[PDB]
């Protein structure tokens, strides 16, 4: 059978992306290895985002839109995630932990670096469980583009509401009064705001040394040519 | 600190900024007076900034540094507030209401007009109030440059404040959650507006504030 996106509950919403999770990457001068990493990343962020409930409910075109704004944020949330357990250090991937100082050696990345580790460190010290993070990103891939088919803009959001809701019962299934709830969820979503912040100097530095729209539908278009 | 939710509002309310005037364009007389209007605007941001609860209790460095952070971003919701009633079109100034056709005069504007534009058209869908919009306003001055302890009490604060409200409204517990997140998400998209914005200005406080 098939469940429709805005029938489920919080645990199954949960259930559902936790199930959908990427896995973590292997590392194969720095930037032909941190691009080769994110180009691999991207085959599987690409079968991660179809498992996203309401996600394959849009039109192909809309699908590509959403991808194209949100991909770089995407790295990013999941770069932060896996540095967490790891102060003053970025884990692009295990064989590939690298500090601040090693950050200078590529004009202009020492910020982006900074950026990255204020990001992580302010999610070590909320927190962040697992169960929250893929919440997060998820309303990333689905809210970054959809400011840029009024049925499409409305199913959107109403998904957005539903992940909304997730964040809200696993806040008070943990025990958080209600204004404690309204607060961390506030919190978690302006972060959002500086994880957008990151991805567009992120883009500025690549511009200046990426996918288009046309290959991310290609990948998009390939992925259902994969063999299951 | 101490204020209840409706005295958060009532003196967010107080401190608003007035809306301002421009002095047929061309592009350079139009960037002109976008230029000059705004930077007419930034000298009442200023002091709307010192009225917004917790603010001059930071330290000098680290209210410059808020300001030159969000200025635009300030400018921008203020803007998206204003044309709010006038599909397809942005109303920088009660004389200087300007449509989609309007931007294409200059290079690489009108894709900012289109962004503002949906910003403008997702504040009505939503119905965003007054009290909703001083309350985001003040959440943008005090995030954009954030990544200490005391900016996010005043957040957290201003997120109470905003409920308060939603709650006065008649919205159900459920309908509060998804109000505030739906409105915080949009800030992430005035965040990119202000992004692109600034690398077109590129293509091209100290004493208010002390
Ligand atoms: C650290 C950084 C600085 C920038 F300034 C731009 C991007 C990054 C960055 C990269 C590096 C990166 C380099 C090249 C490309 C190019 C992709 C492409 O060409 O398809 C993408 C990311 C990255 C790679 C993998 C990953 O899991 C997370 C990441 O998070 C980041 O912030
Ligand atoms: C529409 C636009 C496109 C850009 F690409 C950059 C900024 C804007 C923009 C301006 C125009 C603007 C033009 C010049 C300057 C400053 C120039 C300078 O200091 O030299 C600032 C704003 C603006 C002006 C007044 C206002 O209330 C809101 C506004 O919102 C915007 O998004």
């Amino acid at each position: 059978g098939s469940h429709m996106a805005l029938s489920l509950t919080a645990d199954q919403m949960v259930s559902a992306l936790l199930d959908a999770e990427p896995p973590i990457l292997y590392s194969e001068s720095m930037m032909g290895l941190l691009t080769n990493l994110a180009d691999r990343e991207l085959v599987h962020m690409i079968n991660w985002a179809k498992r996203v409930p309401g996600f394959v409910d849009l039109t192909l075109h809309d699908q590509v839109h959403l991808l194209e704004s949100a991909w770089l944020e995407i790295l990013m949330i999941g770069l932060v995630w896996r540095s967490m357990e790891h102060p003053g250090k970025l884990l692009f991937a295990p064989n590939l932990l690298l500090d601040r100082n090693q950050g200078k050696s590529v004009e202009g990345m020492v910020e982006i670096f900074d950026m990255l580790l204020a990001t992580s460190s302010r999610f070590r010290m909320m927190n962040l469980q697992g169960e929250e993070f893929v919440c997060l990103k998820s309303i990333i891939l689905l809210n970054s583009g959809v400011y840029t088919s009024l049925e499409e803009k409305d199913h959107i959001h109403r998904v957005l509401d539903k992940i909304t809701d997730t964040l809200i019962h696993l806040m008070a299934k943990a025990g958080l009064t209600l204004q404690q709830q309204h607060q961390r969820l506030a919190q978690l979503l302006l972060i959002l705001s500086h994880i957008r912040h990151m991805s567009n100097k992120g883009m500025e530095h690549l511009y200046s040394m990426v996918p288009s729209y046309d290959l991310l539908l290609e990948m998009l278009d390939a992925h259902r040519l994969h063999a299951p």
